[PDB]
């Protein structure tokens, strides 16, 4: 049974954000709720995470590539397997752009992956193992 304000899906819990914050302060964050920013790991997990987002907003995910390199990983360590990612057209886009959010676009209407500055505050998405 997840806690009070976390969507449940599967075996596991989920916060999304409605406050900001750049995306090691939100893996600081989730980290303090003992959880880490979410890992998409099935097409089930992401279409869920999906149906209880904000179009209008952005949300961090546990992706990144530190060194700009696009050597892309999940916070939980976990192998990254490209041909099972949901990255928009175009993206990645930028080196500098190294920490990846879901964000929904209008034309045509689409939700994906998109690498996004790390320092800019945006939502996240926290992951709790039950
Ligand atoms: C359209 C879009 O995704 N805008 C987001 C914006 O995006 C940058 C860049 O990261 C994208 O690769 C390109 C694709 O055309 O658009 C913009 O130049 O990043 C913002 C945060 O940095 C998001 O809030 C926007 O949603
Ligand atoms: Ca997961
Ligand atoms: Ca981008």
């Amino acid at each position: 049974s997840c806690p009070k304000n976390w969507k449940s899906f599967s075996s596991n819990c989920y916060f999304i954000s409605t406050e900001s914050a750049s995306w090691q302060d939100s893996e600081k964050d989730c980290a303090r709720m003992e959880a880490h920013l979410l890992v998409i790991n099935t097409q089930e997990e992401q279409d869920f995470i999906f149906q209880n987002l904000q179009e209008e907003s952005a949300y961090f995910v546990g992706l990144s590539d530190p060194e700009g390199q696009r050597h892309w990983q999940w916070v939980d360590q976990t192998p990254y397997n490209e041909s099972s990612t949901f990255w928009h057209p175009r993206e990645p886009s930028d080196p500098n752009e190294r920490c990846v959010v879901l964000n929904f676009r209008k034309s045509p209407k689409r939700w994906g992956w998109n690498d996004v500055n790390c320092l800019g505050p945006q939502r996240s998405v926290c992951e709790m193992m039950k």
